[PDB]
RNA sequence: ACAU
DNA sequence: CGATGT
C-alpha cells in the first residue's frame, strides 16, 4: 500500500479464453472511462492485457501525462518490460488480427520512449482493478 | 505456488 | 469446471 489513486487502471475482458477480447482504461480515482477497444474477435486473456498496457503508455505520452498504470497481470507487466509477449495462441488466420495488433504493439514498444511505471493492482488487498469488467 |  | 501465463 497505498493505492496512487492519481493514476491510469487497465484491464481485459473476454468472451472465452481464447475467445473475444476487449479492454479498456479508467481514472483510477473516479472509475471514468478514458479508453476502449473494440472487441477482437479471438485472442487470450495475456494478449488483452499486454494491449491494453501498452495502449495506456501510448495514450498517456500523447497527453504529455506522467501518470502511472495499474494493471493486475503479472503476465502482461513482465511482457511489457521485457517488449515481447510470449504468447502461446497459434498463430493462423482467426488469430491474425490479434497476432499483429501484438507485433505492433512490440513494435511501438521498440521505437519509443517512456517513464512511465507499471504498478501491480494488488488485488488481494485493494479488490477488483477499477476497469474490471465485472464478469466474474 | 502465484498472477489472471 | 475450462483456459492463459511466470
Ligand atoms: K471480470
Ligand atoms: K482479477
Ligand atoms: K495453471
Ligand atoms: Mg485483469
Ligand atoms: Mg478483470
Amino acid at each position: 500500500e497505498e493505492i496512487i489513486w492519481e493514476s491510469l487502471s487497465v484491464d481485459v475482458g473476454s468472451q472465452g479464453n481464447p475467445g473475444i477480447v476487449e479492454y479498456k482504461g479508467v481514472d483510477t480515482k473516479t472509475g471514468e472511462v478514458l479508453f476502449e477497444r473494440e472487441p477482437i474477435p479471438i485472442g487470450t486473456n495475456n494478449m488483452g492485457e499486454f494491449l491494453a498496457i501498452v495502449h495506456g503508455l501510448r495514450y498517456l505520452k500523447e497527453r504529455n501525462s506522467r501518470k502511472p498504470i495499474y494493471s493486475d497481470s503479472q503476465t502482461a507487466i513482465k511482457w511489457v518490460k521485457d517488449k515481447k509477449a510470449k504468447s502461446t495462441l497459434v498463430r493462423n488466420e482467426e488469430t491474425a488480427l490479434i497476432w499483429k495488433l501484438v507485433d505492433e504493439a512490440e513494435e511501438w514498444l521498440n521505437t519509443h520512449t517512456y517513464e512511465t511505471p507499471i504498478l501491480k493492482w494488488q488485488t488481494d488487498k485493494w479488490g477488483e482493478i477499477k476497469a474490471d469488467y465485472g464478469r466474474k
